[PDB]
């Protein structure tokens, strides 16, 4: 692998680059440019407690194009209201086999490492969750998913480190499917918007996936 270790690393530089959007529930009509949009807003050492500091590669991988990293963010409350919502930010489908060219049989293990941000969500009233799905094509509804969310020993979280950018790190070594999707999803509700009870705006960013010779 040229890239080595990263053999999936994309910018969301672009609608529909290296992710997609799903809406499949806005009960209370969220604008739908609040729902999944680009943002420049992407982690840095002064918004990720100094935990985000290597620099990115310069170019998308595999894609081998200049890198515009932005995030993606879901936005659940406006205006003061809280917005009920169920919205997919699907990943692309990889191989994550070694019939990848970028794996080799010597490559043991395999991760995924990706930042989420909450804003403003308290109450517990919002959610961020990942799921795994092998047999995705175009339609969260027509897949199946696993959730993986307790996979992970960090996510963005309603009342927890608000407005900081927190790294998960999932471990993928014992997938080898060809069409490996990771997705994540969003909920949230309507109750009554307060300080203390509040959907926030939740933010996707730097979804890496790479191989490691040793445990992470």
């Amino acid at each position: 692998n040229p890239f080595y270790p990263i053999f999936y690393y994309e910018d969301f530089g672009a609608v529909n680059q290296g992710y997609s959007v799903q809406i499949v529930k806005n009960t209370n009509s969220q604008n739908e440019a609040q729902i999944g949009k680009r943002v420049n807003d992407i982690p840095d050492a002064a918004d990720s407690n100094n935990e985000f500091t290597e620099a990115r590669p310069a170019n998308r991988i595999p894609a081998n194009s200049a890198r515009n990293q932005k995030a993606i963010a879901i936005v659940g409350t406006s205006s003061n209201t809280n917005y009920e919502l169920e919205a997919w930010v699907t990943m692309p489908i990889i191989d994550v086999s070694k019939n990848n060219q970028y794996i080799n049989a010597d490559d043991t293990f395999k991760y995924v490492s990706f930042w989420t941000e909450q804003r403003y969500a308290n109450g517990g009233i919002s959610s961020l969750e990942v799921f795994i799905s092998t047999d995705y094509t175009n339609n969260v509804t027509t897949a199946n998913w696993t959730n993986v969310t307790s996979n992970v020993n960090k996510i963005a979280t309603s009342g927890q480190n608000p407005q900081t950018y927190v790294e998960s790190l999932l471990d993928i070594s014992s997938y080898t499917d060809t069409n490996f999707t990771l997705a994540f999803k969003y909920t949230s509700d309507n109750s009554t918007y307060s300080g203390s009870n509040r959907n926030g705006t939740f933010y996707i960013s730097d979804v890496k996936y790479f191989v490691s010779d040793t445990t992470l």
